[PDB]
């Protein structure tokens, strides 16, 4: 059921890395763009572009109309969602069907299975995933979590069912602290995300976060392209990933692979998609959550695997097989860095024209992204310039391959977070994997 | 070894590949040292050195070909060696014995073996020697115009006269009958004169069509010899390289097998330590034949990076502090790997476009390697070397590489100065070299 045409309900990094494979491919590329967007250097490739709306940006991208309606226009038989925005809109994935547009992507019956985190658990226990002990299910109220977090033992942490981007949640110490954090974090779910469920786990202290990639197809096969360290979080954002995470031994690492690929066959899961784990001290490992989409940080697994995953995404779309695990070999170490318009120290956004771009290049760095020198970044909306991704033999060299070319990144007229990278990669804790989701927060 | 550890380079060269061999001195954490001429102030790669040096006065490319100033820069900035790269000083006899004079060490051959390989008409004889094919022609040089009038009717026309000093494609002449012959000879003789100060001609049978394929070999100071695959280079314009490609799909395995061996023989017939290449051409039977070897790292290196793995340069410096090469059974050829030569000429009639560089946005991607020095408002003096940065991209077969070629050629935006960017992408779409249908004088006659 081949695919001629695919319209990308998406912009930045994320809508130029998708052209470069559709292009390659042979297929055509379709572009939308807000009235911001108009200067966007993704549109100077694409095979057709289609303004969809006023630049309240977030907005005209969430148009599902709109969208729709350019799909037809310019007569795409697929939509490739990449990450935020629609990519997790089970609306817009049944509207898709209902014009003949093929989504790429999972079933809304998966992505439905996983929408709410208290019952993406529940759906894992059944598997035989290991969750972290927590309320069984949402909580009921505020009291129910007082009983739940004697018994569980503190520290514990506050989530929303709803929840996203580390928004809805609160760490508690103390049964003293527990109403107070309970009605905080279902306020800000409530306004956030129009759903103030919360469900209860127990705080693991100073874990690495680990996810696993998987992609499955319409066969029942599903494949992991290997696992990412993204512990260096600030504020729970993740500045870095890496793959492998040396953490693991090969014998966790292989149980945890199995364990995510058992997890998607277990829902009937299609596409590509992650599973998040945190890992303690003793190498156990816990399903938190799965990511029902691509990812930002999918690169990193790209230059270990030497999979193109849009490209698998693709052809598991038009009803092809994945190649077999066996044939995936995962080699080297990679690592990536956000490169955001943002003061290095404070993180603070610092919008404004570029006005000098010498990107990095050479042997194995990818410099994904966007920009280009005279554009503007309008960083109150998206502060991201780019993801710098290189590939090395070993993890040692891939840091030193990464600071030569961060050192490379030439980027006058705004801030960017490249001397926040450049200090971590020369950062002893850093060079020795002694850190850990916490590690920024006190230092 | 650990005494030999070399904790300072000195790049004597310019352009993109002073660029290509800062980045890896820079990640193996020794000191890069640039140099440049006054008319070079504005080079890249200056901004990224630990030290530069101005080493004299521009329009003279004489200044990266002035030794004093060269080794007066190493010394002043504490270079233990010096990287040539290509052209320059790279095959210089002269300067590599003054670099052991003044304990510095040259990352490259021996003045031995580059000796032996350095007059194109006694390197065949070396070849002979080592049991190497090479083109039927003449022993040694010719003794003049009348020797190669007899000797062109023995081995048959068409013939090529060749330059021994030559290079660059300058000092030959192909002779399709006699009573152009003696016209000819002195044409390339006089040539040779002027560009070389050598005038020695040879002869050998001109092979028509042929394709032109190389060996990419390192050497170590142990004896160990590795080949990283064969590059097929035969789409020539003039004589000069635009496109070149890893593996060369012409060749069947056992032919790519016997080519890799010969390569490996040759090498260690000469003694060769370093990055080295084999030249060779492949008549219509698959017979191929040594025609010349390059003794140092050629411009289209980057091609066998990536089918292999290898960082070539990384390689050359390890070999020079005296470690021993990679295993051959650890070298993996996987892909399929082609680079274009983007320059600063009409894409029509090749004619230089000198200027400045008003928009600069390079392709990227997956798999993409755009190897430049320019950068948005540098100026390229495009008489002196016209070179824009070479894009190399990889893939898993030659068609998928050719689609990736295509995209990335069309993302390159640059404007203020012509291109060769149209030629690459007509090319990418020519029928004939898809189905490799092609020759070193394919462009000659379209
Ligand atoms: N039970 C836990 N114990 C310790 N740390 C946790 C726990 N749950 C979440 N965290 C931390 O909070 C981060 C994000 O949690 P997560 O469940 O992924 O929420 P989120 O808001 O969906 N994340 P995202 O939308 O992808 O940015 C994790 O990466 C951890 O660093
Ligand atoms: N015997 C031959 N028969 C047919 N073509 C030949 C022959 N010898 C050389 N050529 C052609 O001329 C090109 C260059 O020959 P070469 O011997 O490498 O001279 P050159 O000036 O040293 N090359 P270079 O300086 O590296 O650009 C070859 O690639 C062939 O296209
Ligand atoms: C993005 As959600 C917490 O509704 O799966
Ligand atoms: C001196 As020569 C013909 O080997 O470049
Ligand atoms: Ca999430
Ligand atoms: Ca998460
Ligand atoms: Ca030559
Ligand atoms: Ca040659």
């Amino acid at each position: 059921m081949e695919i001629k045409s695919i319209l990308i309900a998406n912009r930045g990094e994320i809508a130029l890395r998708a052209l470069r494979t559709i292009k390659e491919m042979g297929k055509k590329a379709i572009c939308v763009y807000s009235e911001a967007d108009k200067d966007a250097l993704y549109l100077k490739y694409a095979d057709a572009s289609i303004c969809i709306g006023k630049a309240r940006s977030s907005e005209s991208y969430l148009n599902i109309p709109a969208i729709i309606a350019a799909a037809e226009i310019a007569e795409a038989d697929a939509i490739f969602p990449g990450y935020g925005f629609l990519s997790e809109n089970q609306n817009f994935v049944e509207i898709c069907a209902k014009h003949n547009i093929k989504f790429i992507g999972p079933s809304v019956e998966a992505m439905n299975l996983m929408s709410d985190k208290s019952k993406a658990k529940q759906v894992m226990q059944r598997a035989g995933v290991p969750v972290i002990p927590g309320s069984d299910g949402a909580l009921a109220g505020a009291e129910a979590a007082k009983k739940l977090a004697k018994e569980i033992g503190y520290p514990v942490i506050l989530k929303a069912a709803a929840g996203g981007g580390g928004r809805g949640m609160r760490v508690v110490e103390n049964e003293k602290d527990l109403e107070k954090a309970y009605w905080s974090a279902e306020s800000e779910a409530m306004t956030a995300f129009g759903d103030g469920t919360m469900y209860m786990e127990k705080y693991i202290q100073n874990p690495r976060h680990i996810e696993v990639q998987v992609i499955g197809d319409s066969f029942g096969n599903v494949i992991h392209v290997g696992e990412r360290d993204c512990s260096m979080q600030r504020r729970h954002q993740k500045l870095i990933e890496e793959s492998p995470a040396i953490l693991l031994d090969e014998k966790t690492r292989t149980r945890l692979h199995e364990t995510a690929i058992k997890a998607a066959k277990a829902i009937g899961y299609e596409g590509a998609g992650t599973f998040e784990f945190l890992v303690d001290k003793n190498l156990d490992f816990y399903f938190i959550e799965m990511n029902t989409r691509l990812q930002v940080e999918h690169c990193v697994s790209e230059m270990v695997s030497g999979i193109d995953i849009i490209e698998q995404m693709i052809k598991v779309a038009e009803g092809y097989a994945l190649p077999s695990q066996e044939s995936i070999k995962l080699n080297g170490h990679s690592i990536e860095c956000r490169i955001t318009a943002e003061d290095s120290k404070t993180f603070l956004p610092s919008p404004g024209k570029i006005t000098k771009y010498i990107p990095p290049a050479g042997r194995n760095v990818r410099m994904e992204s966007h920009c280009y020198q005279d554009y503007s970044v309008p960083a109150y909306y998206d502060s991201m310039i780019g993801k710098l991704v290189v590939w090395a033999e070993d993890r040692n060299k891939a840091i030193a391959k990464m600071k030569v070319a961060l050192d490379e990144l030439l980027i006058s007229g705004i801030k960017t977070t490249k001397d926040f990278h450049l200090s971590m990669m020369e950062n002893p804790d850093f060079i020795n994997n002694n850190y850990d989701t916490n590690y920024l927060a006190r230092h």
